[PDB]
């Protein structure tokens, strides 16, 4: 198990056809997860399952530019389930950042930080259990 929360360096940034993966199960009650991919200081990608934003569960992704977060993109289907053992993949692509959960597509995110090898670590944060981080080329 990993501490939480985790920095997952990327060396020489992200590529089209790598392959994050990402193991652990929620903590009863939960309240937030994290997905952060780091540009310095800047967030290129922000995932963010709310568990309870106004009674609603929703994935709130966005992008951080000098300290500013930009649109939300929101996404209302919700995999993730309190206690729960789940598996997040996420996939670059040319154009953007393919997500899966549990085996199924859940979203993309089109790249609005477009030098992806400046995109050099991974947070992992919020309110998980963390078994494992790692990444491949598919
Ligand atoms: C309903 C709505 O628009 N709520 C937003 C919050 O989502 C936003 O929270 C911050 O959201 C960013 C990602 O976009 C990140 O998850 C931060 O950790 C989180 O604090 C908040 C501040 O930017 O703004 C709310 N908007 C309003 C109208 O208050």
């Amino acid at each position: 198990p990993l501490i939480v929360p985790y920095n997952l360096p990327l060396p020489g940034g992200v590529v089209p056809r790598m392959l994050i993966t990402i193991l652990g199960t929620v903590k009863p009650n939960a309240n937030r997860i994290a997905l952060d991919f780091q540009r310095g200081n800047d967030v290129a990608f922000h995932f963010n399952p709310r568990f309870n934003e106004n009674n609603r569960r929703v994935i709130v992704c966005n992008t951080k530019l000098d300290n500013n977060w930009g649109r939300e993109e929101r996404q209302s289907v919700f995999p993730f389930e309190s206690g729960k053992p789940f598996k997040i993949q996420v996939l670059v692509e040319p154009d953007h950042f393919k997500v899966a959960v549990n085996d199924a597509h859940l979203l993309q995110y089109n790249h609005r930080v477009k030098k992806l090898n400046e995109i050099s670590k991974l947070g992992i944060s919020g309110d998980i259990d963390l078994t494992s981080a790692s990444y491949t080329m598919i």
